[PDB]
């Protein structure tokens, strides 16, 4: 018996498909290998037994590392206000999509979504308040359940 | 002639949403002879290539792509455990569970929410039928609108 959050997927498409088959909501965790505040969140909040259970049991966690160096199969040239940028790594890919889809470039950044990508709560960033985080998770969960 | 826009599903889908276009998924392979035959017999047609290049966002999903995933993924399927390790294993698997198909070439036309805009299309070298497939998908897209 050792209650700690287990990161399910790093891959968005496969995580979304698993969640869909298992009728679970998804938590997107935009994070970084060297992200100080992500790690502070992990140690101060994720280690709480109630938070850990909810994330492990009720959500499909997808950890999106914005500093992941894994090469993209081929590079992708994008236009972002207002010049060319070449996306080369998985990390570049996720930094870019966080900005264009959620209007944020910060980590930690948590987004609760349903199986069609609709947000289930407002986003949560860095805040070590355990009960506020629990409210954030339970609210998303109930908004998900109210879809069915 | 037909210029392949994206290999990456998520970035291709976001570009298509930003540009208000439907998406064509092309399940294919580097070593896929029937994919090459289909490209040579049908994509070389001026009207086909014009529709693909101007009206769709093409996403080429190579099922034999060896690029490693960030970390392997264990999957349960029908109903046995398998470990996916490369981008190609990912797209092979997703082709099966999402579209009920395991062969290439396989084409799916989808809207920006991922809803299919037509029956999918497999290997058939009929230019007219392929034009009809594309135009129908395009007509269906423009109707949600």
């Amino acid at each position: 018996y050792t209650n700690e959050v287990h990161a399910k997927f790093d891959d968005y498409d496969l995580g979304m498909e698993y969640a869909r088959q298992h009728n679970k909501p998804v938590m997107l965790d935009f994070t970084g290998y060297g992200c100080v505040n992500c790690r502070k969140m992990e140690l101060a909040v994720w280690t709480d037994p109630k938070v850990s259970s909810i994330i492990n049991n009720d959500y499909v966690l997808i950890t999106l590392y914005v500093d992941n160096k894994t090469p993209l199969t081929e590079p992708v040239k994008i236009m972002e206000n207002g010049t060319e940028r070449t996306l080369r790594t998985v990390g570049d890919k996720w930094s870019y999509l966080q900005r264009v889809k959620f209007g944020a470039n910060a980590q930690p950044f948590y987004v609760l979504i349903d199986n069609e990508g609709n947000p289930l709560n407002k986003s949560y960033a860095y805040d070590e308040d355990i009960s506020k985080y629990i409210n954030f998770l339970q609210t998303g969960l109930e908004n998900y359940r109210k879809e069915k």
